[PDB]
């Protein structure tokens, strides 16, 4: 469309290879996926162990490939509970070499146990909406429904 064919070019050349969730304090891998949760237009599912809610902070690794150059690769994540936006996250990777494969690590600090909701209430009710950007270029929007198992 009129909005850059480059955005569509980046998307066709972009692949999310795998993703990790780690205990930020110990480095134990708590959850791993190899499904491209960045694919737009379908509601992905993620089933993560309930024990993750025990962590004070988690480290999320995104390993991605991109045939296309990007000047300022970043993402915006809204966390929804039953359609209510609870959290808005911003993460920047920066410059993406064309044809590169990159591991992207981010630290997610957890809310206190006394302020965070139980797994039984959260599971199936949390939607993460991720917008993938090259600076101001919206490359894709993806939605993942969270289950705590
Ligand atoms: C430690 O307590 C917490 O902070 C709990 N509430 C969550 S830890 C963190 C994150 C997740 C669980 C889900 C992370 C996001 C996923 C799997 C999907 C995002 C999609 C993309 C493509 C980045």
């Amino acid at each position: 469309s009129a909005k850059d064919e480059r955005a569509r070019e980046i998307l066709r050349g972009f692949k999310l290879n795998w993703m990790n969730l780690r205990d930020a304090e110990t480095g134990k891998i708590l959850w791993q996926g190899t499904e491209d949760l960045s694919v737009p237009g379908v509601e992905h599912e993620a089933r993560v162990p309930k024990k993750i809610l025990k962590c004070k902070a988690v480290s999320r690794e995104l390993n991605f490939s991109s045939t296309e150059q990007m000047e300022k690769f970043r993402l915006e994540q809204k966390v929804y509970f039953k359609g209510q936006c609870l959290e808005e996250w911003f993460f920047e990777f920066g410059f993406v070499i064309p044809n590169s494969t990159n591991t992207w690590q981010s630290l997610i600090e957890a809310a206190p146990e006394s302020q965070m909701m139980p797994a039984s209430v959260l599971t199936g009710n949390v939607i993460i909406e991720t917008k993938f950007f090259d600076d101001d270029l919206l490359v894709s929007t993806s939605r993942v429904r969270l289950f705590y198992v």
